């Protein structure tokens, strides 16, 4: 649900969400918004970081993603998703 043109922005992400990037592998300073949510994912799933039927993302105080009145994300609310991660960027 979000346009493609969005999907290739060219984004630097801040120090908070680069470092839960380079925790699961990513290597560069900068990169495209489908990137982003590629390797926010990957943590996700390596850290389990879900509900019974994977359809919610459920984190802890603990992890990075806490890190990153606590939000609650499903995981097909993408536009949410997107904005959220908005914050912790900025765009090249
Ligand atoms: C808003 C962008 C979403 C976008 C997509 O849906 O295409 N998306 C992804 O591209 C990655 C891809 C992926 C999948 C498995 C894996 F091992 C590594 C990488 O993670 C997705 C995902 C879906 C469900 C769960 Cl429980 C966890 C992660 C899902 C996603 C990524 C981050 C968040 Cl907060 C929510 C959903």
């Amino acid at each position: 649900q979000i346009p493609a043109s969005e999907q290739e922005t060219l984004v630097r992400p801040k120090p908070l969400l680069l470092k839960l990037l380079k925790s699961v592998g990513a290597q560069k300073d900068t990169y495209t918004m489908k990137e982003v949510l590629f390797y926010l994912g990957q943590y996700i799933m390596t850290k389990r970081l879900y509900d019974e039927k994977q359809q919610h993302i459920v984190y802890c105080s603990n992890d990075l993603l806490g890190d990153l009145g606590v939000p609650s994300f499903s995981v097909k609310e993408h536009r949410k998703i997107y904005t959220m991660i908005y914050r912790n960027l900025v765009v090249v």
